């Protein structure tokens, strides 16, 4: 399925080149610009655990998730990954725990040592 495919066929987008965050672009977005640090980013997403469980989805809430890019409001992989996306892009990310919730996990939904899969759509970015 899609998690296996990004694991086996994704590109390493980390600065360290440690394969901690792999990406596939599913739908090419608009032009060349990506958001900058501090921008208000609007995304839709779905997240899955390695046991197959969908653990979260913004689509199911009928509202995007909004955050300020690069300010540590989200897991490291999101700050890294969303920064690579163009407006309108849809991407898959495969994230090792070191770029997510690590050995702690995040109770109740995220186990210890969890590799995470996301599908993310960048709706809009604005501001700083
Ligand atoms: C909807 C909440 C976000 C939670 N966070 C930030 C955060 C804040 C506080 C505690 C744990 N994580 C995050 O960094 C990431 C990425 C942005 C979307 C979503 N998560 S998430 N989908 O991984 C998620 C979803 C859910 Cl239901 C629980 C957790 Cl602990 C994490």
């Amino acid at each position: 399925g899609a998690p296996a495919t990004v694991t086996e066929q994704g590109e390493d987008i980390t600065s360290k080149k440690d394969r901690g965050v792999l990406k596939i672009v599913k739908r090419v977005g608009n032009g060349e610009e990506t958001p900058m640090i501090g921008d208000k980013v609007y995304v839709h997403y779905k997240g899955k655990l390695s046991n197959g469980k969908k653990f979260d989805s913004s689509h199911d809430r009928n509202e995007p998730f909004v955050f300020s890019l690069g300010k540590g409001q989200v897991i490291k992989a999101w700050d890294i990954g969303v920064a690579t996306m163009k407006k309108g892009e849809i991407a898959h990310l495969l994230i090792k725990p070191e770029y997510a919730y690590g050995s702690a996990g995040s109770l109740p939904k995220i186990p210890s040592n969890a590799t995470l899969f996301f599908e993310i759509e960048l709706l809009d970015f604005k501001g700083e």
